[PDB]
């Protein structure tokens, strides 16, 4: 049990979409659709009227991935987009997340309050066809915290079939040179609270903790070379590290994804040895049955547990050429609570963040 001061400065409903700034929105969006089991939902390319950028939205349950690339400089759906910036971002950082957007009740207001509390402004509020309002502030590095509030986006034409299980964004993570400033800077204008080996982190969270922003900090010292000090060097600075994808069946998902590694999909971190799993049976027993412990071992899932739930997670190697951004698929078993005010659901951060992993290799 921990402390939650529910001190947001604005209403933060839930994670919306993640926007990648590529060099070619087309291939990445294709590669991904195959790899994570996501559907081609919408677009805003030349075929729609856009002559500034190509943008493809792939979805899976509430999870939405947006891929945008710039056209030749010689009418654009996303108003905050501008050539040179998209160019440079990609030229200097490579494939990666440019935007971490979250739903809010009033984007202009959210952006209003945020700016009055130290938030650095990149993009001003913009109402698009009296329907959606979009505003963007600086999170860390060249990643922006995009505010999206409603009455996908205007200008995108709907498209009309994969599904490996992915359902929503659990948490987004960003590595920075110094955890200190970053934390106070983010928590400062948002009003998030602290949810909770060559790295240091803390996790800010929205009121309902259905928005988790874990931030990492490198650790100079005699114990290998900080992986995070490695991300900062190849990514050329602070940038979004990994995205946790919430699946309702991590077994359904890893079967599907792993069957696709050698044919376009994603590769996975080397899995724990058989002694790791043998321990598992007598450590998470009551949560996962034998046939399930055996499935973890076969897909290479890492398990960790705490006072409210159990967590099954795994990790992907870099999504791109640089050992920078990678993906994670997870499942949080436990914490399910059915109240009389609403429907049955599950608290946020259930099981935590597998913190009890690297240790479990006793
Ligand atoms: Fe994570």
């Amino acid at each position: 049990v921990r402390k939650n001061p529910k001190s947001d400065k604005f209403k933060v409903k839930r994670f919306h979409h993640i926007e990648f700034w590529c060099g070619d929105a087309t291939n990445v969006a294709r590669r991904f659709s195959w790899g994570l089991g996501m559907r081609f939902s919408a677009k805003s390319d030349l075929s729609t009227g856009n002559m500034v950028h190509a943008s493809y939205l792939l979805t899976s349950g509430d999870l939405r991935f947006l891929f945008t690339a710039p056209y030749s400089p010689s009418t654009a759906s996303i108003p905050s987009f501008d050539h040179g910036s998209c160019r440079s971002f990609f030229s200097s950082h490579g494939l990666g997340v440019r935007a971490v957007a979250i739903e809010v009740e009033d984007a202009e207001s959210a952006f209003s309050i945020s700016v009055a509390n130290g938030a650095i402004p990149s993009s001003p509020p913009i109402v698009l066809n009296e329907a959606v309002t979009i505003a963007e502030v600086k999170l860390y590095g060249d990643v922006v915290l995009r505010y999206v509030s409603y009455k996908f986006l205007p200008g995108f034409e709907r498209v009309e079939p994969l599904d490996y299980g992915i359902r929503r964004l659990d948490h987004a993570v960003g590595n920075v040179p110094e955890l200190g400033p970053a934390l106070t800077y983010v928590a400062g204008f948002t009003g998030f609270h602290q949810f909770a080996s060559g790295l240091n982190s803390a996790v800010l969270a929205s009121n309902d903790e259905m928005v988790l922003l874990p931030i990492n900090e490198p650790v100079h010292g005699t114990k290998r070379k900080s992986q995070i000090q490695t991300y900062l060097e190849h990514n050329e600075g602070a940038g979004l590290q990994h995205l946790a994808l919430m699946s309702e069946d991590i077994f359904r998902t890893l079967r599907e994804m792993r069957k696709r590694s050698s044919i376009g999909g994603f590769d996975f971190m080397p899995s724990p040895p058989p002694t790791y799993y043998q321990n598992l049976k007598k450590r998470v027993g009551d949560v996962l049955s034998d046939d399930q412990i055996k499935e973890c071992e076969e897909l290479g899932i890492l398990v960790d547990r705490d006072d409210q739930g159990t967590l099954l997670q795994i990790f992907t190697k870099p999504l791109g050429d640089r050992p920078t951004i990678f993906i994670e698929i997870i499942q949080r078993v436990g914490c399910m609570m059915k109240d009389e005010e609403g429907k049955a659901y599950q608290s946020g951060g259930c099981g935590g963040f597998g913190k009890g992993n690297f240790s479990e290799l006793f």
